[PDB]
């Protein structure tokens, strides 16, 4: 059973969420199996950012057991800005554990190296998720984002508990039941860092969302990129912390070393409300 | 100075917010002056609903001193649903005090009676407002919504403290600094009750946002309807509570109605049913 352990107040530098299996911290990167049901391609998704929020929370590569923390740039907490007509993130946002966009090789589909992170997942169901949630999802398709010039696939997925899950099996069903969401998704990932002073991003395949079979192939490829990583068979592991507790860099002590749970959400600066056009 | 007095937890049937002056309740409908600065057309806006929220909090006409209370439909808390690509309300939303969309006459611009409420205001500035806030706004323009067949004008306004306020003087400026916003606003008010099983709403003038001059004329009309209402001279005041604490020449003036209000009993926001998360694709 997966739960969460929160250290600190949300929206501060001290905030961390560890995932616990039966009350014991595990690595959110390496210790949650990618497959909840391999035979039926049901994946475990680690939720980082709930729909309609701004705080850029993420599994951190360089801390032990890879807790979810807030991204920073040069000491300042990162909040993704509101880009009209969108409010924060327009998906439940996260990653599949046990995957890696390998930064050391060029991906033939996009002519770019990977962004060094677990492959990202856009979960499109009704219910807003919580940071640190491990949910079970089916993959519907995939989009090829070049994120400041690096391969940054976005899997389009739905919670198997969603009322619509039985009617959603491939990328075409997203167009049926969520008309406009794929367009909005294309726009969002293109422009979301312009308010930060970064360039517009671009997608390979003219922004096309590839179907489920294509997505399963890419996911399995990043999962293999991950098996080379965790084996220490890396030409360059890029400072990632490879410690784990359910599985070399294995270290069963790591789970007891995590501090105990703690605070109410801290205030967010009013500037984060602003809608950019 | 204006403050709030909250009774109960937000997102419950018991929740109420009264607006206070000098720490004592006044009527949110009747006692807050329409104009903060008459000579410069600066209005007091009563905020009901913050941008990007759902709970349909509104001034309560039929309750003494007209506190803001969550609307209900057949007794259940009313939450406006999320209609893609929007999240809840896309403006800080509320009303001008001392106005009324007269329900007893057909309004010439729309050929329909009024929706029996204070004129509504969409405040477009960057900072998210709070329920019971009295802010000072400039009017920029106005749209003629027919909300379930009733005249329901929406003033386009901006907080005078917004960084952009000095650059926003008329309706054309909204399109310049907020491109797509007026178009989205037209869509929002057409579709927002479709998830409630209501028909699509309609606008007069094919949704055109009329300019500031036009807006000021309609705001005056609604202020005049209210002057008649509060004096006890409406042909049918619809059971509205006209009790006030600042208008001595009215039959329903009573400074002591303020003393009768219970003290604040502010509790933490109650949970909202997860169904309200849902994004509706219309
Ligand atoms: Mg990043
Ligand atoms: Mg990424
Ligand atoms: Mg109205």
């Amino acid at each position: 059973t997966y739960t969460t352990r929160q250290i600190g107040a949300k929206n501060t530098l001290e905030y961390k969420v560890y995932i616990e299996k039966d009350g014991k911290p595990v690595s959110a990167f390496h210790d949650i199996p990618l497959y909840a049901d391999k035979e039926n391609n049901i994946f475990n998704m680690v939720v980082e950012i709930p729909r309609w929020t701004n705080a850029k929370l993420e599994i951190t590569k360089e801390e032990t057991l890879n807790p979810i923390i807030q991204d920073t740039k040069k000491g300042k907490l990162r909040f993704v800005r509101n880009c009209f007509p969108h409010h924060g993130y327009i998906h439940n946002y996260g990653a599949f554990p046990q995957t890696w966009e390998d930064p050391n090789v060029s991906h033939p589909e996009t002519k770019a190296v990977g962004d060094n992170d677990p492959i990202n997942v856009l979960e499109i169901g009704e219910t807003i998720a919580y940071t640190g949630q491990v949910k079970q999802v089916k993959a519907l398709g995939i989009m090829a984002l070049l994120d400041e010039g690096e391969t940054d696939w976005k899997v389009i997925a739905i919670d198997i508990n969603d009322p619509l899950a039985p009617k959603l099996n491939d990328i075409e069903d997203v167009e049926k039941y969520f008309p406009g969401l794929l367009r909005a998704t294309n726009e969002w990932f293109r422009i979301y860092k312009i308010p930060d002073g970064k360039p517009e991003n671009q997608f390979a395949f003219s922004g096309e969302a590839k179907n489920k079979k294509y997505a399963l192939d890419i996911i399995k490829e990043t999962h293999d990129s991950w098996k080379q990583l965790i084996a220490g068979k890396s030409s360059d592991s890029k400072g990632i912390d490879l410690t784990n507790v359910t599985l070399p860099t294995y270290s069963k002590a790591a789970s007891d070393a995590i501090p105990p749970a703690s605070k109410a959400d801290a205030p967010i600066d009013k500037s984060i409300d602003k809608w950019f056009f």
